[PDB]
């Protein structure tokens, strides 16, 4: 099966799915390369082919340093790409359903990963099954990370900043001018992703660029306002010196740096991006999205303050157990390999590796308003603390006034709440449940009954596989059939919202209340 695209007609493949079919085209260009003179540079377009391009494999993923703390262990190296790096990594995924859809309601996946890692090819992005199963075709897209896809000279267009949030915006662009060919609605389009991915797509509400390439925006454990997920002019700027100092780069015209920088191989600027910052840590954005005058007009917290963004629905949430993952990659007395029971000084510890450059009234702050404890005498209250600690600053209270802002502005959000533990996960239980695995429930993984996932995990994904299709859709994330709690809209004064578990979904309100008072009303100030 063959389809005519702008550009060039591109072959696909016919996948089985649940007694079913589902084409799948695998790996279709959607820019030149950005290689040699146009490493750095914002993704140019596309010129035509002649014959016929084979969309039968997942292309390269884009260079990216690798997450080696556990070697051999799958709940961190299934994280990890799963096919080449390369530099010739701008590339898209298209399943569409069979028999070939009429007007297709199109979802676009947008990874996370920090914005240092991340790619589209991975298993539990795989599209296939909601194509199958709710008929929406799902596009998928691999951009620019790290230092290549967000180093920043502001101004500068041999190094604006953003490059790999315009190779995303490309790919958006990709889909209007061609999913009509394959059986979908260029105006029903809705941008979902997780963590970064999903600071992605609240920032893609933001650009004026982006208006018009999606209708709705679905935003899981993550948004712009997160404290990760933008990078200063000043943080920028000195980390482009100190990678042009690490790689021997250093000039006084900004530009011959970038020329310098451009005949490095890419692996030495892989090597040399961990170190740009001075307090180096795995978990590090060394390279982010930036204010550049082109993508962000302006400081984001500004422009969702005032109104400034796409007026649409939106449907955001978090897990659980958000901060936990973290943990174990630098806070002392952690391990997956044990329960993690911490002593206050390991706590106070964990702080310091957490909140870097922050006075000591400010961690401790931290310390009084989580160390007030139900019992004095529970061993986890440290390890506890600290996730929720992470959690609630890193990922739950931006979400949460994220939220609140953008419905202010008249329109309709849905907020979830995800308490699922996956019955297969590979990580320890005191983890609970993690940052990003909510992700293969969205996916439909546990659809496959052939995958050890087990009854309830079948019918809590199938709901919310039938929720995010009708909210992409509809606007509406209910589920209307099987006399499913309905989800209400979230309001700024109610704040009610909708907890996902495989037992009793139910209706809440005020998430981690007087938590996210303090981050979002206290911590600011310190
Ligand atoms: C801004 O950058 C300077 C320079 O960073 C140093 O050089 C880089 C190539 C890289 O290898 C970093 O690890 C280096 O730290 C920072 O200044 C350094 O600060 C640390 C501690 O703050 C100090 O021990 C070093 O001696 C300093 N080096 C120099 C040359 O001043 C600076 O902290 C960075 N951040 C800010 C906010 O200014
Ligand atoms: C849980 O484990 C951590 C990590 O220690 C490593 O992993 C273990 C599973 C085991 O293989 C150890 O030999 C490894 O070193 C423990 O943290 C260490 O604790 C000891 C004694 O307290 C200390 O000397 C080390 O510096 C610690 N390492 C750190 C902080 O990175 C932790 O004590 C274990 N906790 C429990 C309750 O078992
Ligand atoms: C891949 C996925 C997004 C689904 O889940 C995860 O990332 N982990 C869950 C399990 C551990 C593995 C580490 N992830 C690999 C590299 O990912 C990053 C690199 C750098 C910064 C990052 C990230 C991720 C977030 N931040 C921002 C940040 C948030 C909070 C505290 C400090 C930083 C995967
Ligand atoms: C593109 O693919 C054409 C047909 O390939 C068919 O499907 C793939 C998955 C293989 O199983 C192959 O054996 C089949 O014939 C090729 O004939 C054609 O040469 C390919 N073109 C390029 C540029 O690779
Ligand atoms: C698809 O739906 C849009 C409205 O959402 C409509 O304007 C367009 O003509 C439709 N295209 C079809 C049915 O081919
Ligand atoms: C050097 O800097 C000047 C401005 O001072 C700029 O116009 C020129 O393009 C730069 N040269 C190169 C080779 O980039
Ligand atoms: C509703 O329940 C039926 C069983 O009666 C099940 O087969 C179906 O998958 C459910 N639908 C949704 C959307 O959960």
């Amino acid at each position: 099966i063959i389809i005519a695209t702008k550009n060039g007609k591109v072959r696909g493949m016919q996948l089985t799915v649940f007694g079913g079919t589902v084409t799948a085209f695998l790996g279709i260009p959607y820019a030149q390369p950005p290689l040699g003179r146009l490493r750095f540079k914002k993704p140019q377009s596309l010129t035509k082919w002649s014959d016929i391009w084979n969309a039968t494999k997942y292309a390269n993923s884009c260079c990216q340093n690798i997450d080696q703390s556990f070697p051999g262990f799958h709940g961190s190296e299934m994280w990890n790409p799963n096919t080449d790096l390369s530099e010739d990594c701008l590339y898209l995924n298209v399943w569409i359903p069979a028999p070939k859809p009429k007007n297709a309601t199109v979802l676009i996946w947008i990874y996370g990963g920090g914005f240092q890692t991340g790619t589209s090819s991975l298993h539990v992005y795989d599209g296939k099954f909601l194509a199958r199963v709710e008929r929406v075709i799902v596009v998928s897209m691999n951009y620019r990370v790290g230092a290549l896809g967000f180093l920043a000279l502001p101004g500068n267009p041999e190094a604006p900043g953003n490059m790999g949030l315009f190779d995303q915006q490309l790919a958006l662009q990709w889909v209007q001018k061609n999913i009509a060919a394959f059986g979908g609605n260029p105006k029903s389009v809705t941008l979902f992703g997780e963590s970064a991915g999903a600071a992605s797509v609240s920032l893609h509400l933001l650009s004026p660029g982006s208006h018009s390439l999606f209708t709705r925006a679905i935003l899981q454990s993550g948004s712009f306002n997160a404290p990760w997920a933008v990078t200063s002019l000043y943080e920028a700027r000195n980390r482009t010196l100190n990678l042009a100092k690490l790689t021997g780069c250093s000039r006084e015209n900004e530009t011959e740096i970038i020329k310098c920088l451009r005949n490095k191989d890419p692996q030495e600027i892989l090597l040399n991006e961990a170190f740009v910052v001075p307090y180096g840590t795995p978990l590090s954005v060394n390279f982010g999205p930036t204010v550049d005058g082109d993508f962000l007009t302006d400081m984001p917290d500004i422009l969702l303050e005032l109104g400034q963004f796409k007026k649409t629905q939106i449907l955001v949430g978090v897990n659980k157990d958000e901060g936990t993952a973290f943990l174990v990659y630098g806070a002392p007395g952690f391990s997956k390999d044990n329960n993690s029971i911490i002593t206050r000084k390991e706590f106070q510890e964990g702080l310091k590796i957490f909140f870097p450059g922050v006075s000591e009234f400010g961690k401790e702050s931290i310390l009084f308003h989580y160390t007030d404890w139900v019992d004095d005498q529970r061993p986890e209250n440290y390890r506890e603390a600290l996730g929720d600690v992470v959690g609630d600053y890193n990922f739950i209270c931006p979400a949460l006034e994220f939220t609140k802002k953008f419905s202010e502005w008249g329109n309709n959000a849905f907020f979830y709440y995800f308490e699922h533990r996956s019955s297969k996960l590979p990580w320890p239980e005191w983890m609970g449940v993690m940052h990003g695995y909510e992700i293969e429930f969205v996916f439909g993984l546990p659809l496959e009954r052939r995958d050890q996932y087990t009854k309830a995990e079948e019918i809590l994904s199938r709901s919310i596989v039938k929720r995010w299709a009708n909210f992409a859709k509809y606007g509406n994330p209910q589920e209307t059939q099987n006399q499913s709690t309905s989800w209400p809209v979230f309001k700024s004064t109610e704040q009610k919202y909708l907890t996902l578990n495989t037992e009793s979904t139910r209706i809440m309100t005020k998430l981690r209340a007087q938590q996210c008072r303090f981050w979002t009303s206290f911590f600011p100030k310190v």
